[PDB]
């Protein structure tokens, strides 16, 4: 056990954080989401960390929200989403790319966290389940923001509103993940592509994630006017000047993150 | 023939509405349109129903607009969208599940009533076409908020533009429906859907499709925000506390929609 | 070599605009993006002409922006591209269909113009990168509005961060492409294209453009209302009272573009 059950371990230049409640299936807390919102913080903030990996512990990835954190009184989920919505906005804003690495069950809010995943991985075995709808619940924690987004209105009405169980190889099908492998090598795989971002233009990938969160809803005009201001930014790195000079040479560019 | 041209029957907690113009292909009027509206409302309001079930009559889902409703004068799109676009958002708003059967053509106006539902099935030998491009008019009826979202932007593109009739099985492929079923099973499977719906949680069903219809103009904060007050409605209703007691259970629930 | 670096032909109701740097890649710059505005424009203003065809010479759509353009001074992203974001607005606003033909490699800001079209044809071992993240860039001309619409947003991380080299079936399967045709034939058969669409309501292609442009930042009911403005417009045209007349002939319409 650790205190808060967010494992951190760094891995050159990756953050390695596991959701560590294997005994409940990494059931979401307020505590839990303390900790997760404090690891993903210090990572932000560790010159010496340039992305972030995310997995469960044990069979689980997360089996979503514990239903023992409310008492028997009328819950308030508008306040308790409230308090932990900071959460979610910490990982929509991330300034450094993040893997995720889904090695069982994602259900709930466990499906919400994995889904925050820039680039995303799952075991053969994972599975994916809305779950929401099958307490009486909607989708929280961004899951009715991205899921649409990431499949599709059609796809989303059917699996928030049926709830079905998605294997790894339909999770792929449908883009819920980027690649499907072998339990065994699931860690490997993920832990190898968060290197390889960890050796990245790390400020456009901030960047293109901003311009990627706030898409849907901006006009051309406006798409054009945050592209124009973003890239004014971007092109002020260090990492552009490498990387301009790598082209020219048609070498690996070696970039530093700023 | 029916006044109105909306047949209504009551299977259980299904409100079944058959659109019955079959010797026009099931032609929008705005007779027929206020008479839509009218049974929506009605099953809406109707506590016996917890889900509805939107078909045909005879060989056509609908063919879209009559172009005989207007005269030969210079018509008024504009005013006459005005008017009945209070349709669509009946169909939008609904606080039940909606279930289509699309069990012939679907063109125009008539592609964008199916394109509503909630859960979509077709027939074998059903077919979908936009069908406004080919008499020099655009998307209506919410086709043009619809169809991206569901299929994305470059199959809307092709479609809306060329007017290509689409199969059955095309449409499952793009998402414009969920399930293909032969013509002589269609209402079983459609009507079997719909009554496990009519047992399933209403509220959630609901408030669901609330946070769907907003999902691509609102910001993430904005989402955010927008899960927690319905997740705050949704988690006070009696359905959240029998859910919570069947899966500790780990039974089936079962839920009244309140 | 032309002054301008955009061949303009026109046949039938089709100008036929070629990018023309070839020994360059067709590289993007401050002139070549006024000639293209410039082209774009007298397009638009030619009554003779009913559609718009975009290619490339040589072996490359277009390589993306010149990096010789600017100096060795630190760059002003910003200032250049508010310049010339006017281009990508004249590019989504045209009031005529664009068919592009993408003769080879489309990367940066040259995979960002490919995906302009309305409709899109790629060449066997075309191809398209995203490229920007490769030099530390963000994407930019439109493509962060663009590719998470046409792909969804989970294809767009994918190409947007990793910056992967498609090729014209991969692209085809992700909806960058609607037809991959051999080499040899991409001209005639996005000619005959064109030509069909020069012969087709350019008013309603217009005005569905605008329509498909706007949808994901309007609300349902914002959506209603501009399908109701643009639809009085579109049936006030003289080519839906003859799309009327040969709907209900049952012959092909005879379009003239208003």
């Amino acid at each position: 056990s650790n205190i808060g059950m967010i494992l951190k371990e760094r891995q050159d230049g990756v953050l390695v954080l596991t959701l560590n409640r294997p005994e409940k299936l990494n059931a979401i807390t307020g505590e839990l989401l303390d900790a997760l919102y404090a690891a993903l913080k210090e990572g932000e903030e560790d010159r010496e960390v340039r992305a972030l990996l995310l997995t469960g512990a044990g069979r689980a990835f997360s089996a979503g929200q514990d239903l023992t954190e409310f008492g028997d009184r009328k819950p308030d989920y508008e306040a308790h989403l409230r308090r932990y919505n900071r959460v979610v906005e910490a990982l929509s804003g991330l300034e450094k790319p993040l893997v995720v690495a889904v090695n069982g069950v994602a259900a709930g809010a466990g499906m919400s966290l994995a889904l925050w995943g820039d680039l995303r991985l799952a075991a053969v075995g994972a599975s994916f389940t809305t779950a929401f709808v099958r307490i009486g619940l909607v989708p929280d924690s961004g899951l009715s923001f991205l899921l649409p987004r990431l499949v599709g209105l059609a796809k989303a009405q059917e699996l928030l509103l049926l709830s079905p169980r998605l294997s790894a190889e339909e999770a792929l099908a449908l883009g819920l993940v980027h690649r499907v492998v072998p339990a065994e090598k699931l860690m490997e795989e993920a832990l190898s592509l968060a290197k390889e971002l960890a050796q990245g233009p790390t400020r456009a990938y901030a960047l293109t994630k901003k311009l990627l969160l706030e898409t849907y809803r901006l006009s051309l005009t406006e798409a054009l006017a945050l592209e124009a201001v973003l890239q004014g930014q971007a092109g002020q790195t260090q990492d552009h000047e490498e990387g301009v000079r790598a082209f020219r040479e048609k070498r690996p560019p070696r970039f530093q993150g700023r």
